[PDB]
């Protein structure tokens, strides 16, 4: 059902998601993180303004320092809320990735490389979500979508 | 039997709390006979059993049996349909008995008939989630049982 929106995209990336972000939607991004990357996210946005900031329902934010680790988080009217920090992340430098974020009803659900990794909890209805951006040090291949709708 | 919380010959319309959580690998086994005349039947996993406003259902399973038959799969959110996964390569017959398995997956469910694959449904609700059985329609149910993770 994978419908990409973009292929080898110059990062950082950000582009409109074609539908919403119903329960039961996948997105998929295939990459590769470089060799001296520090860190990458991967941002679910309401709108893409940079002035000032869009919302980011879903900021989702592998950091490769020390023992590596992912944090996630949520932007509203520029100010960052809790962070999640997941301490076992699948991520590494010069390693070659496939996430799946799973929409569901109360939550994400992210697997990386077919193994769960984390969940996050909605804060920013998902509906309100139009906008993905890729930002840092990350090769994105593809980056696709199926939609429930669909 | 290594089954788990095995009930024979329950009454239809049942609805009965599952006795732990769907965590991935669990089991719901499910054995029965579609009725000559059956339009359709379904098993629903819910959270809860609220009649109303009616409990969302993680996991609608539905076989159809008008035309060359189907089975429709969906959930139910805030008592709202989503959009419909229809199979249509349908192993279920009118007069015909079966043995559905449903395993629970992190990511979907993965049902099987008589020993043969199925079909696939993705999650839309967290399966932790779900903690209540619906079997409706027209249907016979011989047995249910579980196997937990
Ligand atoms: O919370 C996501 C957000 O983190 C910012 O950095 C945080 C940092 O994670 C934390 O350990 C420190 O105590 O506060 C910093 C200031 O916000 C990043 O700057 C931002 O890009 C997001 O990744
Ligand atoms: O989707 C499950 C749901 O279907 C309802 O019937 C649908 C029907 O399948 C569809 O063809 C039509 O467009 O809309 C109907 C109402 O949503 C059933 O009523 C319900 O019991 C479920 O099986
Ligand atoms: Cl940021
Ligand atoms: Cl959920
Ligand atoms: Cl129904």
């Amino acid at each position: 059902n994978l419908q990409n929106i973009i292929y080898n995209p110059v990062i950082p990336f950000v582009g409109t998601i074609p539908d919403q972000l119903d329960p039961g939607t996948l997105i998929v991004i295939r990459g590769h993180v470089p060799s001296d990357a520090d860190r990458f996210q991967v941002d679910l946005q309401n709108g893409s303004s940079m002035k000032p900031r869009a919302d980011v329902a879903f900021h989702f934010n592998p950091r490769f320092k020390r023992a590596g680790c992912i944090v996630c988080n949520t932007l509203i009217n520029e100010k960052w809320g809790r962070e999640e920090i997941t301490y076992d992340t699948p991520f590494k430098r010069e390693k070659s990735f496939e996430i799946v974020i799973m929409v569901l009803k109360d939550k994400f659900q992210v697997a990386v490389n077919g193994k769960h990794t984390l969940l996050y909890g909605h804060r920013i209805g998902p509906e309100k979500i139009d906008t993905l951006g890729i930002y840092g040090k990350v090769n994105i291949h593809s980056i696709g979508f199926s939609f429930s709708s669909d």
